[PDB]
């Protein structure tokens, strides 16, 4: 890891002028700070303050003073006056940490797991995302940046170059890039990236999202991680694989076994299943979240899992030894990277600890059973819009023990008032199906 | 009591030459064909047909025929050439007997019971309540209302009196008996009131009123709607059902012995419509936009409760007393089938009457800026929050599924489940406000 | 007077068709719901209802229940099926008076000028008003109606027809008009009716308004009574000339004077003039009415009576006998009518019972006189924007007694939450002036 005289040693040497202290809101979005490298000594001090009060999900007006602690190890140079990057946590000015940092939620829910021995949590998320054509000002339009499908190639599909200078851009910052492709709705598209302990997972998470739009924005589009932005075309999810490893060894691996899922693999994915509807409201955040959750996108509506299988909430990919994984597909790009993996973790670990049967798998196309079908073997729904979601995120102790109670109190009172905003408006819908018929 | 040669004679009277058999399907949306007066005594002689699969909510294309019974009574010209008349009609199946999902058989049904309970008459005074439109050089609606006036404003800031009059100019040559008309709440808002009458009366003059009101408006030059909420942050449009029951000239609602004026049985039908008040949200509101109206804050019904002289709770009770002692239900928009409105709200009231049950203690204040934690102090019950959470209510109702009957319950239930499913899926533009540029 | 049985024979015998039962808000806009004339035994029997909680300062959602009981002598058809008019007074369904029915609070005062034994308050309005063009879609523009000015004639005066049909019609309802004429600023216009007791009076002035903006939409204009819709000009007052009679006699007059004014009309004066500042709320209810309460235009903006003057807020007109009267210049034609003469007799009996002594007239163009001048001769300023009017209101015993306890408190929070609205936003001449500068 680096000290303190390493990043001060590695600012002079990479001619380093600005720094921009990072974090991340209640609701996922990345905020920062551009510091000159003048004032890099005062931030490895730990004494950059900001206003708590205007960052969604933190403090009120009346105690807003709060502190900025880098994270030495997050230092990375941005390619496109050299300017570097330190990912914060945050303090409140007694020095205790913040109880509402999501970084710092995830950070507590992982001593949760190295006490029963797993030494870290491996995620590979897939955040897909679309690209929207912008009009002479550069707000976005209804068109789509192309018309392609996935895996398509020029000129049906129009990422091509804006997708390879994401890559170039993200491997100079240190990513192992896996692959790049159109996805399945027109302008669509996926970068993967290797799975990382889940810390680093959601760092690269935010910055994945910050490349993404930015070289999006040079190339005259606008990139959007939102889940669902059209009817009728698949959503953009942002498949959370995840393993649990001790040292090196993937303990979710088991040669022995049919799909190489270990025991500790089946009790985590049962866990996972059998808090799915309490979880969702953090993985599924938006009211548009739930457009996404619909029957026939491959993204999934019900509670299920099944090896090679796109239908279902846990899909077990194909492949097994450091490669075994459970992919959960429910969440979106919209959730807080941090949140996410707490939640996630803290189910599939009560999982462990409880020892939960696996419930058997849907091996079928689940969209095409019946209700009557779905009621006979025992697959439940996940919720079919935010006010459910939350209503099973405060019934929940197991899920609302990982968030903490800051962080749950803030996060119902936001999506409250976001639920009741989108409740009482009148769509366009509704005034094309009633205006002249009643 | 009209008979047939009643209506061949006063159709000559009358220089009628062309006769409308109007019906209404399973939604409240009326439908007619047109015949030749040379075709009245076909019409009389109870012989014309029609595809029953082309009509919402009848039947399917393998069982497609179905007869009108004209209704003789319900006999009227319109004012506004050739004349036309028209005759209301009940739906009958080819082998002569009711349909089982005829909207108007079904309050027939359920007025029945009243009946043998003693009651002679259910009279309802509905207050349809309405929105204009400016159109466009084609005729359709813009976004832009007739006026922006409010609650009785005068013109020029109420711009709607020359329709409003000359609606109520038609509908009183065609018999009704108008009590007022003013502009309402929100801008380009309108009502027209009328004389209570018995259940099936009133509904066939809801169907009428909202058919003059459309027709009038386009020949101003306006879209008339009874759409429950077109426009967020303004009031929405309400159909108020105020509610009586009689024995043949009395009102058995009134007691002037009681502090409202209210009888036992007026009480004790209160408590029937209370307590089965979610079960029929599904049919008096029936639309995915019904229930946008119903949000706390523009004198529309979100919680179940009663109160008197109280324009926030969902039973109200005018500060009348005599023949128009009522119970004013308030949650009902125009959207809904009045004939299906009427029918489970009298079924309702009745089950409270032969449960005798007790009615909840009033709710005496802004029932809107009561706090959760004190509407669960007192057990203040919510309507249903949207459709789908109303028809699930509806179908678990045994007093309400029987008020409709096994098809139109059936036929109603996948109408709005699909409805619902269609909605659901939909991204709206609010949506890609909010979202398309933060995530 | 007419008793019920005239209104059914009168009504037949004319044929009306309708008939509008008419009333006023707490800020003077005229309400009314048309019944036919088949309900018309109905509202004499005075069982027609209305919401309350609609009608701006009348009661709550929760009691909304209000009853209108028809002034039968107010019976009049209109000229423009034949429609009538009845104005109604505001009933609680327990079979009381309504405290803050504003026609109501003007009887009440009016009471108590009869038990001084003076039998009438004859009140001569003069309600000016602009008339603005209309677009396509019938909305008004910024454009006025002509460029004319006080006594024009045509071309300049473009009003001359749109005025005398106006006249037309109110003489067909029984005003007797006086004059017609165009006034001082462009576009702006004044139509002049015979003084009558203060209920029909006030009466009159609110048909007076309906009438006006009526005609002047026929002819493809918009009428605004608005206090001062253009800077620079001459805004619109409503002059109310005043005189207190017993049975014939007008006992403001008294031939041995210098100015014909008898004691009881200067000791009237010494109150309103005394009150003036408290009454200015009422008199002047809006945020606009204080930009025509600015010196230079024929309007008042302090506190001072002269003969033959049009610089103070009283001008005694230079005229005798039964049209001896006390012209206040400082309402404007946004004042609630019924309100307005209330808390001006309340004034002015203060001061006859009282025994004000009346100040020295200022019998100079008082808009040229400093500041110096203005301390030194002891003239008080009107209040200079709707805030400090109210404080002042909320200060007077006098005036607040005139209006009652519920009219007070609803007119008091309606405007505080006026000025509110007013006082926060961002006005263009503030970027105009600003933007570029800082
Ligand atoms: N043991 C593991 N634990 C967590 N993630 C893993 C593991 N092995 C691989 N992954 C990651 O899972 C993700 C798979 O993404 P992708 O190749 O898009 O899969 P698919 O399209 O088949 O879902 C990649 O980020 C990959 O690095
Ligand atoms: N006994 C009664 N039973 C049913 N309806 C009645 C009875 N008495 C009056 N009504 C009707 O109730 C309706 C009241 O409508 P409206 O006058 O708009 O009342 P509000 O606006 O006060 O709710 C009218 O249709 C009236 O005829
Ligand atoms: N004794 C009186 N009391 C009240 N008003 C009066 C009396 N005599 C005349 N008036 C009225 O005063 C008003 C004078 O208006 P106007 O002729 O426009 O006067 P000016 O333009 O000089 O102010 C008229 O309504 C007139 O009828
Ligand atoms: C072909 S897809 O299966 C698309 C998934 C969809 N966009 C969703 O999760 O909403 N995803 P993957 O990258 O896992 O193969
Ligand atoms: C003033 S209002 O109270 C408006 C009711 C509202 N439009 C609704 O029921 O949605 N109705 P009413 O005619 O009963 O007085
Ligand atoms: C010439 S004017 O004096 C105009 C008065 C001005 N409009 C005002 O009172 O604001 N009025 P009047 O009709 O009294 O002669
Ligand atoms: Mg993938
Ligand atoms: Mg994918
Ligand atoms: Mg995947
Ligand atoms: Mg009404
Ligand atoms: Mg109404
Ligand atoms: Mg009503
Ligand atoms: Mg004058
Ligand atoms: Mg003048
Ligand atoms: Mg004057």
């Amino acid at each position: 890891s680096y000290t303190r005289e390493d990043i001060i040693r590695i600012a002079e040497e990479e001619n380093v002028r600005f720094i921009r202290l990072q974090f991340t809101d209640l609701l996922g979005t990345i905020k920062n700070v551009e510091i000159p490298v003048s004032q890099l000594e005062k931030a490895l001090d730990n004494k950059m303050m900001f206003d708590g009060s205007s960052i969604e999900g933190y403090v009120r007006i009346e105690e807003s003073d709060m502190y900025l602690y880098p994270d030495l190890d997050t230092w990375v140079v941005f390619p496109w006056d050299r300017v570097a990057r330190l990912i914060c946590d945050i303090y409140k000015p007694d020095g205790s940490p913040f109880a509402g940092d999501p970084r710092g939620i995830l950070k507590r829910v992982l001593k949760e797991a190295e006490e029963l021995g797993y030494t870290s949590m491996n995620v590979g998320p897939e955040p897909e995302f679309f690209l929207f054509k912008t009009d002479e000002k550069g707000d976005p339009t209804t068109e789509l940046n192309d018309q392609g499908g996935y895996f398509d190639l020029a000129p049906m599909d129009l990422g091509e170059n804006c997708r390879r200078e994401i890559v170039l851009k993200l491997e100079e910052m240190g990513f192992e890039i896996e692959a790049s492709h159109h996805e399945v709705a027109p302008g669509q598209h996926e970068i993967d990236f290797k799975y990382a302990d889940a810390v680093k997972a959601a760092d690269q998470i935010q910055t994945f999202k910050l490349v993404v739009k930015t070289i999006a924005r040079q190339h005259g589009l606008h990139a959007t991680f939102m889940p669902k932005p059209l009817f009728g075309v698949n959503g953009s999810g942002m498949h959370c694989n995840q393993s649990l490893f001790k040292d090196n060894e993937n303990v979710f691996y088991d040669e022995t076994d049919e799909l190489g899922l270990s025991q500790t693999a089946r009790h985590y994915m049962a866990g996972i299943l059998k808090h799915a509807r309490a979880m969702a409201a953090i993985t599924n955040p938006t009211v548009n979240s739930y457009k996404r959750l619909v029957p026939g996108y491959e993204a999934p509506c019900y509670v299920a899992w099944s090896a090679s299988n796109r239908s279902p909430m846990i899909r077990i990919p194909a492949s097994r030894g450091l490669s075994t994984r459970v992919e959960v597909r429910n969440p979106d790009p919209a959730a807080n990277p941090y949140l996410a993996l707490a939640v996630m973790l803290r189910a599939g670990l009560d999982g462990i600890k409880r020892q939960m049967a696996l419930p058997a798998p849907i091996d079928r196309n689940i969209y095409v059973m019946s209700e009557e079908e779905r009621i006979e073997e025992g697959i439940p729904s996940l919720p079919a819009d935010l006010k459910e979601a939350l209503s099973e995120l405060i019934r929940s102790e197991v899920i609302s023990d990982a968030l903490g109670d800051h962080a749950l109190a803030y996060f119902y009172e936001l999506k409250e008032i976001e639920w009741d905003m989108y409740r009482t408006q009148v769509h366009q819908w509704e005034r094309d199906q009633y205006l002249t018929l009643y």
